[PDB]
This record gives C-alpha cells, sequence and structure tokens, in this order.
C-alpha cells in the first residue's frame, strides 16, 4: 500500500532530454520502440536506475545499444524496471527498449487502446507507463520525436503531438508517419491516434500576431455532420482566451477526436485533445439539448489548458487543482459569456451544493490540495475540480476584473514554460493585491488555507437596524466543522459579496460591497441607511460555503421577487423549500416513528405560492430561472442537512409539497405549457448547426419541467399533450415524452417508439437508455433487467454502462428499496466492471458516497455491499482503495 506525501516531493536524480519512439501498430499486437536520451541530475545519489512500466512485454532493452541481461543487469516485475545502479552510466546515456503491448485488449482505456476502430492514447495521470518505460511524473519534462506505422487501409489517419514532417509507404500496405515536437512537455501530454477518420476544419486567424491556425476536428465517417458544433466552440474558446486574458494560441494546428470509448469527458493533449464522443459531438436531429452547453464546456475546458496546463504546467500530481481548478474558472467565465443566461452560474452552484458538498462531508472529504495519495486517479474529484474552480473564482472577487487580470498575467509570465505550484498563483494574485489595497504590507498568506483545509465552511448572520442613527449592522460568523484531516479549523479569507435592498420599493441601497471576512467573526456596520434593508448575501454565491441566511420566509420571498442578484433570489428560494422540506421530514418521521393514526403536516407558506406565481406569470422574466423555482432542492442537497435520512419519508416529503404547490399552481402551470410552445419548439433554425439559443432551449427546460409537474399531477387528459410532445423533431422533448409518461399505461408504447428514434445513433440511444433508466417506474427493476437483455449486454463501453446504471441510483423509492436490493445490483455491477475497467467501477460507487448519511437500516446494507465489493479476490487497487477510504477503515 504505498502512500505518497506531499511533503515528500524531492526531484529526480536522473533527466530525460529526447524520446524517440516508434510506434508499430499490427493486428495482434504493437511494438513499440522507445530511445530516451538521458542525463545524471544534481540531485543524483548513485541510486538505481528505475522506470515505470505497466503491463509492457520486454522483447529487448539497452543502454547506449549494449544489450541488458535480465535478472544480473536489470529485475523487471510487471510494474518497475529496476537497473542496478553499477550499470547506470554517470553522464549523458541512450536508454533504449523494445515492447510488446496490445490495444485491442486494452479495456480499461488507459494507456494505448482500441476505441471501435480507433487507435488512441489516454495517459493522464499514470497512462503513459502503460505504452512504454518511462519516469512517468509530469515533472520530467522532455522533447518528443514520434513515428507511427500502421496497416493503411485500416488506419489511414495517423496523429501525434508537433509537427507532422515525413509521411512514407512501408511494404505490404502500410504506411508510417513522423511527428517532431520540439518544446518540452510533461509525458501525460503525449498522445498518438490512428484511425479511419473524417473531419471538418477551419482557419483561425490570432488576434495579434496575426498567425494562422489550422483547426481540425475528427469523427469516424458515419457522425462526421455531428462535428460543427464542437468547430464553432473551439473558435469561440479562442476568441474568448483572446479578448479576455489577451492569449493567443501559440501552435500551427488544433486537432480535436471523438472516441466512443472514453472514461472521462475529453483530455487536453499538446494540439491534440481527444473527447468522449458525447461531449464533442451533435446534431439537433440527434442530440438533447444538453449536450450543446456540454460540447461548449468540454471544448472551451480542454482549449483553456493550452496556457493553464500545458505552458504552464504542474510541479507534481498535488498541485492537480491549479491547472483544474483554474481551467474549471476558466471555462465558466467562458460559458457564462457564451451563453448569457443566468442560469449557467446557478448551474455551477446547483452542481457544487449537491454533489461536492457530499463529498466534503463524506469520509472521502479531502482538501482541493490533498496531503496524500495512494491512487491518483482517486483524486480527480469535484472537489479538485469545482471547489478548486470556486477557489480560483475568489481571486477574481477578492480583486475585481482589472486586478485579477493584472495579476493572472504576473502568473503565466513569471511561469510559462515552466513547472509551478499553488503558492506560485497565490504569489501572483498577492502582488495584484497589493496594488489594489495601495500598500506592499497586504498579503494572503491566510488564503492559502483554501488549499490545505477540507470541509466546507458555514457562514451565519445576525442582523440590528438602529431606525434613529440611521445604521446597519451585519455580524458574520464562519465555522468549519472538524474531521480526519485537521482536528482544529481555522478561520477563512472570506469574501461575501453584499447589497443591501430596500423592501418597501426592492431598490439598491448601496453601491456593490464586498465583505472581507478573514476572523472567526466580525461586525460589518453602515452609515446613512435610510430604512431596514433586507440583506443580499453572497452574491453570484461568492464563496463555497453553508449559507445560513437567518431571514424569514417573508424576508426571502421579497428577494426572491425584487434582489437584482440570479443566485440570492435563487438561494432565498432554496432556503423556504428547506425549512418546508426539514420540518414535513420531522412531521412525517415522527408520525411512522410513533405509528401515528393520525397527524398534522405543515402547509407550504401560501405567500411562497403566490411569489412562484408572480415570476412565472411574468413575461420579462427568465424561463431557465422560472424553471429552478418551481424544482425542489437536489436530493443530494437536501441530505447535507438531515441526519439519518429516511429516504422513504424524505420521499413523501417531496411529494406533499409538490402536490401542495401543484394544487394551487397547476393551471398556471398548464397555461404556460401551451403558451411557451411556439418560441421554445421554433424550427426554423433546426438545420443549422451553428446556431445555437441557450434562452430558447431553456424554454424548452421549463416547458418539460411544467410537463412533469403535471403529468406526476395527473392533470386532466395531461397525456393527449405528452402524446403530441413526442411527436416533436426535438429530442429533449420526445425523449421527456417517454419518462413523463411512466405515470401513464402508455409508457411501454412510447418507450417502442422513442428506442426507435435512437437506435441508430450510438450518442442517442445512449441518452434513450439514461431517459429509461431515470423512468418514474414501478417495475423499473423489471425494465432495468430488459435493458441488460436486450440493449446493454456485455458492452464494455463506459457511457452504455453509466448510462443505463447510473441514473436509476438517483431514483430516491426504488434504488433505495428496504431490501437493499438496488445497493446488491449497482455492487454487482461495479465488481463486474471493475475487472476490465477499476476507473468506471469506482465511477460506478457514487451513490455509495452518502452511506453514513441515511437511517440505520440503509447504513447497514449499504456497507454490506461494500464489505462484500472489498472482500473480492481480484478487487483492483483503484477501488480497494477508495472504498477503504468511504468505509472508514
Ligand atoms: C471534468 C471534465 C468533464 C471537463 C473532464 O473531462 N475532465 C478531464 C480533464 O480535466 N480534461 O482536461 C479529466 C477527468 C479525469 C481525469 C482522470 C485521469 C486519471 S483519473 C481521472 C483526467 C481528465
Ligand atoms: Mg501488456
Ligand atoms: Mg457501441
Ligand atoms: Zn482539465
Amino acid at each position: 500500500p504505498k502512500i505518497h506525501y506531499r511533503k515528500d516531493y524531492k526531484p529526480s536524480g536522473f533527466i530525460i532530454n529526447q524520446v524517440t519512439l516508434n510506434i508499430n501498430i499490427h493486428d495482434q499486437e504493437t511494438i513499440v520502440r522507445s530511445v530516451l536520451d538521458m542525463d545524471i541530475s544534481k540531485h543524483n545519489v548513485g541510486e538505481d536506475l528505475v522506470f515505470d512500466g505497466v503491463g509492457l512485454k520486454i522483447n529487448e532493452i539497452s543502454i547506449n545499444n549494449k544489450k541488458l541481461v535480465e535478472g544480473e543487469e536489470y529485475t523487471y516485475d510487471n510494474e518497475f524496471l529496476t537497473i542496478f545502479s553499477k550499470f547506470v552510466p554517470k553522464s549523458k546515456f541512450a536508454f533504449s527498449s523494445e515492447v510488446i503491448i496490445h490495444p485491442e485488449t486494452n479495456y480499461a482505456l488507459t494507456g494505448l487502446y482500441k476505441s471501435k476502430n480507433i487507435i488512441v492514447s489516454q495517459c493522464e495521470a499514470t497512462g503513459f507507463r502503460r505504452i512504454t518505460f518511462f519516469i512517468d511524473r509530469p515533472d520530467m519534462m522532455a522533447k518528443y520525436d514520434v513515428t507511427v506505422t500502421a496497416d493503411k487501409e485500416k488506419y489511414p489517419v495517423l496523429l501525434s503531438n508537433g509537427d507532422k514532417v515525413n509521411e512514407f509507404e512501408i511494404p505490404g500496405g502500410r504506411h508510417g508517419a513522423r511527428f517532431n515536437d520540439p518544446p518540452l512537455k510533461p509525458c501525460y501530454l503525449f498522445a498518438v491516434v490512428a484511425g479511419d477518420l473524417k473531419h471538418l476544419s477551419a482557419t483561425y486567424i490570432t488576434k495579434y500576431t496575426k498567425k494562422k491556425v489550422e483547426l481540425y476536428v475528427f469523427s469516424e465517417e458515419k457522425y462526421v455532420s455531428k462535428l460543427q458544433w464542437a468547430l464553432e466552440c473551439l473558435k469561440k474558446s479562442m476568441a474568448f482566451d483572446e479578448d479576455y486574458f489577451g492569449l493567443e494560441y501559440d501552435l500551427s494546428r488544433l486537432n480535436l477526436v471523438a472516441v466512443s470509448d472514453f472514461n472521462v469527458g475529453a483530455m487536453e493533449n499538446k494540439g491534440l485533445n481527444i473527447f468522449n464522443a458525447n461531449s464533442l459531438l451533435a446534431s439537433k436531429k440527434n442530440s438533447i439539448d444538453f449536450s450543446y452547453a456540454r460540447i461548449l464546456t468540454v471544448v472551451g475546458h480542454e482549449y483553456f489548458h493550452q496556457y493553464t496546463g500545458n505552458r504552464v504546467t504542474l510541479r507534481d500530481w498535488f498541485q492537480l487543482t491549479l491547472k483544474e481548478g483554474l481551467t474549471v474558472h476558466r471555462e465558466n467565465l467562458f460559458s457564462e459569456e457564451m451563453t448569457k443566461t443566468v442560469t449557467t452560474r446557478l448551474s455551477h452552484v446547483d452542481l457544487l451544493r449537491s454533489v461536492q458538498f457530499l463529498e466534503d462531508s463524506s469520509p472521502l472529504s479531502h482538501p482541493i490540495r490533498p496531503e496524500s495519495y495512494v491512487s491518483m486517479e482517486n483524486f480527480y474529484t469535484t472537489t479538485v475540480y469545482d471547489k478548486g474552480s470556486e477557489v480560483m473564482r475568489m481571486y477574481l472577487t477578492i480583486l475585481g476584473e482589472e486586478y485579477y487580470k493584472k495579476g493572472f498575467d504576473i502568473y503565466i509570465k513569471k511561469n510559462d514554460g515552466n513547472t509551478a505550484t499553488c503558492e506560485d498563483f497565490n504569489y501572483a494574485m498577492e502582488q495584484a493585491y497589493k496594488m489594489k489595497k495601495a500598500d506592499n504590507s497586504a498579503n494572503l498568506n491566510q488564503y492559502l488555507l483554501w488549499f490545505s483545509q477540507s470541509g466546507t465552511p458555514h457562514v451565519s448572520f445576525k442582523y440590528n437596524y438602529d431606525a434613529e442613527k440611521k445604521q446597519y449592522s451585519i455580524h458574520v460568523n464562519q465555522y468549519t466543522k472538524p474531521d480526519e484531516n485537521q482536528k482544529e479549523k481555522k478561520p477563512l479569507f472570506i469574501p461575501i459579496s453584499v447589497g443591501l435592498i430596500n423592501p418597501e420599493n426592492g431598490k439598491e441601497m448601496i453601491s456593490q460591497t464586498t465583505l472581507e471576512l478573514t476572523k472567526e467573526s466580525d461586525t460589518f456596520v453602515f452609515n446613512n441607511i435610510a430604512v431596514k434593508p433586507i440583506p443580499s448575501l453572497f452574491r453570484g454565491f461568492s464563496a463555497p460555503v453553508y449559507i445560513e441566511d437567518q431571514l424569514t420566509d417573508e424576508e426571502r420571498i421579497l428577494l426572491l421577487k425584487y434582489d437584482s442578484d440570479a443566485f440570492v433570489r435563487y438561494n432565498s428560494c432554496t432556503n423556504i423549500y428547506m425549512k418546508q422540506i426539514l420540518m414535513n421530514y420531522n412531521e412525517f418521521l415522527k408520525a411512522k416513528n410513533e405509528k401515528l393514526e393520525s397527524f398534522q403536516l405543515t402547509p407550504v407558506n401560501a405567500q411562497f405560492i403566490d411569489a412562484i406565481k408572480y415570476l412565472l406569470e411574468d413575461p420579462h422574466a427568465d424561463a431557465g430561472f422560472k424553471s429552478y423555482i418551481v424544482s425542489l432542492p437536489q436530493d443530494r442537497y437536501i441530505i447535507n442537512f438531515v441526519s439519518n435520512l429516511d429516504t422513504d419519508v424524505l420521499a413523501d416529503t417531496k411529494e406533499y409539497i409538490y402536490k401542495q404547490i401543484g394544487d394551487k399552481l397547476n393551471d398556471v402551470y398548464y397555461k404556460m405549457f401551451k403558451s411557451l410552445e411556439a418560441k421554445a419548439d421554433d424550427l426554423t433554425y433546426f438545420n443549422d448547426e451553428s446556431h445555437v439559443d441557450f434562452d430558447q432551449m431553456n424554454m424548452r427546460t421549463l416547458r418539460n419541467t411544467l410537463l412533469s409537474l403535471l403529468s406526476k399531477a395527473q392533470y386532466p387528459n395531461i397525456l393527449n399533450e405528452i402524446i403530441e410532445h413526442s411527436k416533436s423533431p426535438y429530442p429533449s422533448n420526445w425523449l421527456t415524452s417517454l419518462s413523463v409518461s411512466a405515470y401513464f399505461d402508455k409508457y411501454f408504447e412510447l418507450y417502442d417508439k422513442t428506442y426507435k428514434l435512437s437506435k441508430d445513433d450510438e450518442l442517442l440511444l445512449q441518452e434513450w437508455l439514461k431517459t429509461v433508466s431515470r423512468s418514474d417506474r414501478k417495475d423499473i427493476y423489471e425494465i432495468l433487467k430488459k435493458l441488460e437483455n436486450e440493449v446493454l449486454k456485455d458492452s464494455k463501453n463506459p457511457n452504455d454502462i453509466r448510462a443505463v446504471y447510473l441514473p436509476f441510483t438517483n431514483n430516491l423509492r426504488r434504488f433505495h428499496d428496504i431490501s437493499g436490493k438496488g445497493y446488491k445490483l449497482i455492487a454487482e455491477v461495479i465488481t463486474k466492471t471493475d475487472k476490465f475497467n477499476p476507473m468506471v467501477a469506482t465511477q460506478l460507487c457514487e451513490p455509495f458516497k452518502l452511506w453514513n448519511k441515511l437511517d440505520t437500516k440503509r447504513q447497514e446494507l449499504m456497507l454490506n455491499e461494500m464489505n462484500t465489493m472489498l472482500q473480492e479476490p481480484q478487487i483492483s487497487n483503484n477501488l480497494k482503495e477508495y472504498l477503504l477510504r468511504l468505509t472508514n477503515k
């Protein structure tokens, strides 16, 4: 159980200056020849030369063209190649090797593997060592000269990093291509692609240097028509980095490639970004609406890496959040500017406060810069990425746009072309902080705690207003619960963006203000406040914290209606719902525990329902925002507020609350569903793949949300609407008709209809699978079995497996069936998947992350299945480590 510690970072005693690869792809094997031009570093102390190399079959290895003999000069144990030091030269030397690998049977999808008819690599984090021997860590920077050869018919398109400098024919129907990439890079940014790829291309001319950049987007021939939006998103990303950050692309060409089998969303290999097909390909006929924001985000994300990750790289993997948190932050700025909808920021906050807050209060909780790891694959987390992004975003909130851009430029200018650490970034921001505060005395040392301290801070408020003095006070307290990482938690630097709303006319009472909370508690006083305000707190969600606003529901309602800030409006609504949910939960729980024959439930606040109606009926209000206010908080947001959560009782609670609101507003919902149709479903640009209207998609989101509400409520003759809806050309609509039809005997009719519509597009079929998996059906277990037998079968495609199972695990009532049979089902799938793909097996564990937050019976059921999984003799290191930590062993 090798544990790596952040504090233990030492530079290698070796240097690798040049990599010369020959990758020869054949039918049953791939032969990899490598020459490493190496040197001895100043940190060398005469140690053995130890290479990473996992699953390589050695034909031969050499030093300076002298063959090495196994056992006396080296040992290999399928993980580490150890060359005894006495045979290691003491100046510059060449190490060479020839190994055999087998991408055809590499179902783990790391290293070099076959996806359908495409050969592709994935090297982050430790994948390069599965291709050839290397000192596989990101601070080993080298030059790369790579030749790929293959059957010309099967693999006409050959790609790698850098410039293609030669193309040549080989006897026996083969051809080769040579790529030279002179700039130094870490090995996890190496990539190679071979296949029968088709493309779209365009030319981009950079803003300041006017350099011409060739843009290529690749897929298999069948889906080449789905590439157009991706290419537009790439143009957009380049323009945004130029316009916001002043950063131009530095290379001649950028390639994006879609493959069907991929563990994650995409990978930023230099000049050769490789994508999960579901994050690159779309068409309006064959994609749900969400694909358009997904592709925008992921193309943007990999593009912004070219600076934050690729030109400024990592010293060690413990600095992962320095490239990932920073790049998610850049991606979020981009997406907010491109979509111009408030729901974009709301969707990221919604994600963080559900999924990442759950993680941060689970036994898996870690800071965004961990102190140790066993399996690096288990560190690519919503904490490192999304909390990371919020920590990166707080610098911008604290500094404002001008000084943030000054600080960012300092970072890029002072670290371009080298490795860096989180401290480097904090340093650069600190220089900006000094400039903005106008005294060299100011510092951001406390800010570093955001990197080292795990857990979600709680922030609470108390208010005071003196009418005679016109004086207003906001007393603020912060607190982080102790956990297994820090016994004592320290106060953080918390930026609190605030406004003060005049409750009589809804107007702003003060200018934009960011309170800097740096103590455990503070009191912020405001003079010349004419009337008692309602505070608008953490505008834009200005810190990743639990907000306890201590406002009445009347005050929250007033903010919901009249505040300027989308997040505070959305949060005030969230807070009203949570108070209701907690109250009704406890009433239902008490009734169940005491086996009461009768009892009372607290009704939903009637003025709250009135406010929802007011917003819904306002034509000038935003459709996406409206869809949020008629939806209760995510189950995974709710569970952070309830101990021993009885999922049945929560399901009853949600049902009561939805019914209460629907009993008042269903006629309003129906009226809107009908009136939104013309604009929401407008077909004017349906055959234009570059025309994307995020407002219109939001209108469809609202219609489909309303349709779902009206369907669960069995609104009179709604089935008619559902049937018409299924005839819509937009897959968001006709797939919605499938899931809302669950409450009617027409379900399997629509099941068959929508299957036939989906079956001939790989990605659409996967969306169909998700829709079925998530269907609110009493026979969902039987339905899942049908999917397994008829559609999924023994597919090793991670998109297929995730589609069939993950959405189901969000079925509150059915997945958490008290028998434990849902838990048993997913555990079987995890154990089955772990035999060929440990990464995806660990992803499939996600339902278990909340295990110690449930009622005691369900806790026990989940724990049993995890221990059962842990006892599998063949369990992967990845899965074992994850479950060991999750079950607090
Ligand atoms: C978060 C998302 C969807 C943008 C994504 O695909 N992330 C990538 C990434 O950062 N691309 O630039 C990602 C996620 C996980 C890994 C990973 C590697 C070893 S285990 C998980 C690598 C890349
Ligand atoms: Mg092997
Ligand atoms: Mg397939
Ligand atoms: Zn990334």
